[PDB]
């Protein structure tokens, strides 16, 4: 129960869960023979579970790919908050032309992207059917992969989830900021929310990747949900603004995408989260209290499976009417806990 930077440490039960359905979450996971090295579950700001695999320990980390996205996301809403970033219907080019050191070519054509469609995945640039799409995770520079292709659909009308339009977003933020993602970030959101042991993809170019790259302890994407789940505010200091947070999580082109991270439901009530590929999740239910972390190397299922698994579990958790603390449901907690660490 020793507190973990700021985080107490509590059983299910001190949080009004049911810890039962819990354990038989965590066992489903193994005899399924499901890859998942961290699952992290904060209610009321308690740490109810923190689940390792074997090797996993508090201060690993992990990559958590697309995850990345609603860092890069984040970052922007900081420069929004500080004031150097008012609006989002700003053109893209404006900070391209300012960068510089951007030919022509990879210019023309893209006078119209605000930095609202990048963000909505909904630039019109068809990344899906770009050829070097791969490219960006191997170029010297990120930023002129991300800008090869040209503007087909109309920004703002077609959803196609790009590591290119997330790069745009991030060079709107290299020029506001004067700073890489990785360098805007140790200034500002890494710093603030005392992230350790985080690295990020840095290309030849000096640029990190904007929409995959990172790698993050678990309790550091918990403190990202905990941002988000205070509005704004991570321990008692304004990082972002309502009105920013109210845009991020409103669908964009997709009914489910906001400013690169997820909208979903729960109890049929709104939830967002950041995911990645392989089951990687920060994902916050405001009207609960609750953050939800996973890292996972799940490579033959749809990330929905464990998504659906979780939730069902803490749906009957919180539904439960076993809520006692008895020293019996304790034990097979503790030992389910012990038994997934092995």
């Amino acid at each position: 129960r020793t507190p973990f930077e700021g985080f107490s440490v509590v059983l299910p039960e001190d949080a009004d869960l049911d810890s039962a359905p819990l354990v038989r979450l965590s066992k489903s996971i193994r005899e399924e023979g499901l890859e998942v090295r961290s699952l992290l579950i904060l209610k009321d700001g308690k740490l109810v579970m923190e689940r390792y695999a074997g090797g996993v320990t508090r201060n690993h980390n992990h990559s958590v790919y697309s995850v990345t996205k609603t860092v890069t996301s984040t970052l922007l809403g900081i420069l929004n908050f500080e004031g150097v970033l008012k609006n989002v219907d700003e053109p893209v080019m404006d900070s391209l032309r300012s960068l510089g050191n951007l030919p022509f070519p990879l210019l023309e054509g893209k006078e119209s992207l605000r930095l609202r469609d990048v963000l909505h995945m909904a630039s019109g640039m068809r990344w899906s059917e770009f050829p070097e799409r791969e490219d960006i995770r191997t170029a010297e520079d990120p930023l002129v992969i991300a800008l090869l292709p040209e503007v087909k659909d109309k920004p703002g009308t077609k959803f196609d989830y790009s590591n290119g339009d997330s790069q745009l977003a991030a060079a709107v933020l290299e020029n506001k900021s004067g700073s890489t993602l990785l360098q805007f970030a140790e200034k500002t959101l890494f710093s603030w929310l005392d992230f350790k042991d985080y690295e990020w993809y840095t290309s030849p170019s000096g640029r990190q990747t904007a929409g995959f790259g990172l790698r993050l302890r678990p309790v550091d994407m918990l403190k990202l949900g905990i941002l988000y789940l205070n509005n704004g505010n991570y321990k008692g200091k304004k990082i972002l603004k309502p009105d920013w947070i109210r845009q991020a999580i409103k669908p964009g082109a997709s009914q489910n995408y906001g400013y690169q991270l997820w909208t979903h439901q729960f109890e049929g009530k709104k939830t967002f989260m950041a995911n990645g590929k392989g089951s990687q999740f920060v994902y916050v239910i405001p009207h609960r209290r609750m953050v939800i972390v996973v890292t996972s190397a799940i490579w033959d299922k749809p990330i929905n499976f464990l998504l659906d698994k979780i939730l069902e579990n803490v749906k009957e958790a919180l539904d439960s009417k076993d809520k006692k603390k008895i020293p019996e449901k304790e034990t097979r907690f503790l030992e389910e806990i012990h038994e997934a660490s092995l």
